DNA sequence: CGAACCTGGTCTTGACTCCATTGCCGGATTTGTATTAGACTGGCAGGGTTGCCCCGAAGCGGGCG
C-alpha cells in the first residue's frame, strides 16, 4: 500500500500460513496484532474472517 | 728631420642630487572581550526502491543436566 508520502505496510504470506505485517519496514507481528490495535474484538475477526 | 697635436683612454677630485630608510608621533581603524535581570526548560525531519554474493550475527527448535 504505497502513499504518496507517507509510510509503507505489506501483509505477505510467509513459508508458513502466518501473514506478515510489516509496517515501515520493521518485520514481525501478524494481522490480529494490527486488528486488536484498531479495536476490533476475536469475535468481529471471526465473522469476517 | 723633428715636432706639435689630437685623441684613444686611465684615473682622480670635488661638488651636487636624490632617494632609501628608519624614527617618532599623532591620529585612525581594526579586533577582541565583557555585559546587558519580567518570563521563556527535552530537535524537526525526510524517505521506503537492484542483483548477486559472502559471511557474520541473532534467535529458535530441540534435547540434556
Amino acid at each position: 500500500v504505497i502513499p504518496s508520502r507517507g509510510a509503507w505496510l505489506e501483509f505477505d504470506v510467509d513459508k508458513r500460513d502466518t501473514v506478515g505485517v510489516r509496517i515501515d519496514r520493521k518485520r514481525r507481528q501478524p494481522v490480529t496484532v494490527l486488528l486488536k490495535a484498531l479495536g476490533w474484538t476475536s469475535e468481529q475477526i471471526v465473522e469476517r474472517f
